[PDB]
C-alpha cells in the first residue's frame, strides 16, 4: 500500500495490525477463507466508481460498455461451475440472494419449511429476530437427538402437515451431507419450490466432494465467500423459467446499484474455482476436517454427528463444563480464532452457546496439512482442559506462534 | 496491479478498459465519482475474509479486535461529518440503507409518503416494480408541473389525508435544495417519523453547502459513494433513541455479515471530507453546475426547475424530439457519458424517458473548473442538435479528446 499510510495513518494501522493478525492467528472459523491477491486487486479496482443498474447489455446508465463483460464472465463461470440453467451474480450477501428468491415466490406471511437455527439452519432460514421469520411463517425441521442427523421423516411430516409454498434446505453448522433428493422427493410430493442454501459447500459442490443441489432444485442461492474461496457477496443459480422472474427481484425488487468490482472479484473467484488445483485444494479441506475431528475425539471432545462429512465440524462442550462464549476468547487469547456456536438442542441462547465450530478452509489456503491439524486439537486440548492455568495458557500462545512462524 | 493480470487476462482487459474509459471520456453521472487511490486500497485489503456480525465488542466471530477499530473510526468520523448521535456503517447499499430503516419503523402494508419516481424520487422510495410498494403502501408527492419545484402545499394534504407512519424526503433526480424544515414540521403535523435520504447530497452536506438533514430528521439515509467520494455503499444516521433498533434492524434483521473492507474505505472516505480540501471541492461542484446548467440554456436546452442548486440538472428533451435513451446513445458515440432519466410527468417509461440527468461530482473530482463546463455545454448543444450529422459527431469526438487529454 502506497497512498493509505499517507493520508490515513489511523485506518493503516488497524489494517496492518488485522493484515498481521490473519498470519499470526490461527483462523478456524467455518465461514472463513483467505482469498487470493488477484482477487482483492479486482475490488480494489475503479470499478467501484461505475453505477450499472440493470444487466448486461439492458442497463439504465451509459458507459456499461466494459462492466458488462466482467459480469458476463461472472454469469457464464458459474454456470460452467455448477450446471445451473441461469446465474445472478448481483446480490451483496447470502442474506440478499436469500431474501431475493423469498421475494420471488412468496407473498408476505407464505408458509416455508426451513431448518431450526440451533439445529444447524441459518438466520435466513427462519430466525424470529430476521426478516425471514418476521416476514414469512417459518415451521422448522431438524436433526435426530442422538445421531444429530436431518430426519427426512420429520420433514416430510411437517410438509404434509403444514402445506409450504417452499422448503429451504441447507445449513450453516450441519457437518453431514444433506440430500437434496428426498427434499425434492418431499416438495414435490406437497406442490413445492425448493430452495438450497449452498453458501458453507458451494466450493464442495463445484468440486464434487458434496453433491449437487442444482439438479433437484428450483433455485440455489450462495454466498461467494466461504469455501468457495471468494469476495464477500451472494449469487443466486435457478432454471430457466425462474430467471427473468429472479433477475427483477434482485433489481428494481430488493437491491440497487450492484456492487461492479465485487462482481469483478467474484468472477476471478469462480475462475480460480474451475481449476484443477482448486479440486486439489478442496479435497485437502475435507481430509483435514475428517482428521481434525478426529484429533479434537483423541483429545476427548464430544462432536455433533460424531465427526464430519465436509468442511466443518461442531464441538459440543459440555462435558468440558464451559461455554463457547469461554472457549471462544480463551482460545483468541492464545491465537486459535473461532466462532461460539449453538448445536442441537442448545441449553444456551445463540449468544453463550455451549459450543464452537471449527472450519478448516481458512488454514487449508495457507499450505495447512494433516500433520498440521493434529498439532490445531492438540492446543485445543491443552487450552480447553486447562481453562485457568496461566502455564497452559502461555505454552499454547509459544506453540501457536511456532505453527505460523 | 500486480497479481490479476496473471492470474486472469480477461478480467484484467475488462477493467483496463473500464480504467481507460473512466478517463478517455466525460463522466456526467450525477450519481457518480471518482475515489482516492487511498479509498481503493481499502476495499481491496485483507479485510474481506473478516466475518465480523455484530458490532465493534458485540461480535458473533473471535479475532475482530482490530476490524472494530476499522468500524469506530468510521462511525466517530460520520458522526463528526454531520453532527448525528448514532451512525451505523454497515449497510451493503443504499437500497439496504433504506431497507433496514423501514424494517424498524414500520410493519407490513404500513402507509409511506414517498417522492415519485419520475418527479424525482428514488426506487426505494415508493416505486410499485420494488420491495418497498410492494411491502408498504406508499402515497407519492411531486413537483409543480411548471416549476418542477416540490408541492410542499402538496405533501402536507397528502400527509393529514393518508396519515402516514412515515414520512421519506430527498430524491436522486431533484436539481433542487430540499427544505427539511418544512418537511419536519409536515412530519410534527401528523406525528409522523421523518427519514430523509440524503445520498446523492451528502457531500454537499458535509462542507456546509447544502440544509444539514440531521437536526431535523429522525433517520438519514445515505450513500458513501455518490458526492461524499468513498466506496460503494450505505449508511444510516440517526437520533440516539432508536439507535439501538437501528442497529438491530441492519443485524441480525435485514443484513448478514458486514463488509469490513469497504467499512475501511468508509472511514477513508469521511476523513478526506474531514479535511479543508473537501469543502473547496464541494464549492467548485455546486459552481461548475450552475455554469454548466447556464451554458446549457445558452445552447437552447430546455432545464427541469430552469437551473440548478446542487451537482444536478435535468435536461427535458422533448423540444428536440429525442428521448433520453437515445440522448444517452448519441453522447456515449462521441464520449460523453451520462444516464438516460425520467423527468416530471414523463409520457414515456423509465427505461425510455423524455430527458437526460447530468452531475459534475465526477468532472471536477479530476479538475474541471467553470471554463470546461462552457465547452462541455456546447459539445452537448453540437451532438443533440446535429444528431445524424456525422460530421457533428467527429467534431465533438477531438473537442471531448482535448478536455480529456
Ligand atoms: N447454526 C448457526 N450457526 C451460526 C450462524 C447461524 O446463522 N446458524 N451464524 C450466521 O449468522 C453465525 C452466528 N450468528 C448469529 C447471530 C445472531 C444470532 C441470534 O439469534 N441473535 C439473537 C439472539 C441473541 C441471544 O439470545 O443470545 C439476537 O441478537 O436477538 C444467531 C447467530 C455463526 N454460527
Ligand atoms: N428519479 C429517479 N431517477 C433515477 C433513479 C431513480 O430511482 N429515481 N435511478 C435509481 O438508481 C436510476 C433509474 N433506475 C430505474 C430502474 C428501473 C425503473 C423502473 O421503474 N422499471 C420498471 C419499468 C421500466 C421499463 O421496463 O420501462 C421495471 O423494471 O419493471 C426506474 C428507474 C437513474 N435515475
Amino acid at each position: 500500500m502506497k497512498y493509505l499510510p499517507q493520508q490515513d495513518p489511523q485506518v493503516f494501522a488497524a489494517i496492518e495490525q488485522e493484515r498481521k493478525r490473519q498470519h499470526a492467528k490461527i483462523e478456524l472459523i467455518a465461514s472463513e477463507n483467505f482469498v487470493s491477491r488477484a482477487v482483492m486487486e479486482a475490488q480494489g479496482s475503479v470499478l467501484t466508481n461505475k453505477y450499472a443498474e440493470g444487466y448486461p447489455g439492458r442497463r439504465y446508465y451509459g458507459g456499461c460498455e466494459y462492466v458488462d463483460i466482467v459480469e458476463e464472465l461472472a454469469r457464464e463461470r458459474a454456470k460452467q461451475l455448477f450446471g445451473a440453467e441461469h446465474a445472478n451474480v448481483q446480490p451483496h450477501s447470502g442474506a440478499q440472494a436469500n431474501m431475493a428468491v423469498y421475494f420471488t415466490v412468496l407473498e408476505h406471511g407464505d408458509t416455508v419449511l426451513g431448518m431450526n437455527l440451533s439445529h444447524g439452519g441459518h438466520l435466513t432460514h427462519g430466525s424470529p429476530v430476521n426478516f425471514s421469520g418476521v416476514q414469512y411463517n417459518f415451521v422448522a425441521y431438524g436433526v435426530d437427538p442422538e445421531t444429530h442427523v436431518i430426519d427426512y421423516d420429520d420433514v416430510r411430516e411437517k410438509a404434509r402437515l403444514h402445506r409450504p409454498k417452499l422448503i429451504v434446505a441447507a445449513a450453516s453448522a450441519y457437518p453431514r451431507i444433506i440430500d437434496f433428493a428426498k427434499f425434492r422427493e418431499i416438495a414435490d410430493e406437497v406442490g413445492a419450490y425448493l430452495m438450497v442454501d449452498m453458501a458453507h459447500i458451494a466450493g464442495l459442490v463445484a468440486a464434487g466432494l458434496h453433491p449437487n443441489p442444482v439438479p433437484y432444485a428450483h433455485f440455489v442461492t450462495t454466498t461467494t465467500h466461504k469455501t468457495l474461496r471468494g469476495p464477500r457477496g451472494g449469487m443466486i443459480l435457478c432454471q430457466e423459467q425462474f430467471a427473468k422472474q429472479i433477475d427483477k427481484a434482485i433489481f428494481p425488487g430488493i437491491q440497487g446499484g450492484p456492487l461492479m468490482h465485487v462482481i469483478a472479484a467474484k468472477a476471478v473467484a469462480f475462475g480460480e474455482a474451475l481449476q484443477d488445483d482448486f479440486k486439489a485444494y478442496a479435497k485437502r479441506v475435507v481430509d483435514n476436517a475428517k482428521r481434525l475431528a478426529s484429533a479434537l475425539q483423541n483429545e476427548g471432545f464430544t462432536l455433533v454427528s460424531g465427526g464430519t462429512d465436509n468442511h466443518l465440524l461442531l464441538v459440543d462442550l459440555r462435558p468440558q463444563q464451559l461455554t463457547g462464549k469461554t472457549a471462544e476468547k480463551v482460545l483468541d487469547e492464545v491465537g486459535i480464532t473461532v466462532n461460539k456456536n449453538t448445536i442441537p438442542y442448545d441449553p444456551e441462547s445463540p449468544g453463550v452457546t455451549s459450543g464452537i465450530r471449527i472450519g478448516t478452509a481458512a488454514v487449508t489456503t495457507r499450505g495447512f496439512g494433516l500433520e498440521e491439524m493434529d498439532e490445531i486439537a492438540a492446543i485445543i486440548g491443552l487450552v480447553l482442559k486447562n481453562v485457568g492455568s496461566e502455564q497452559a495458557l502461555e505454552e499454547a500462545r509459544q506453540r501457536v506462534a511456532a505453527l505460523t512462524d
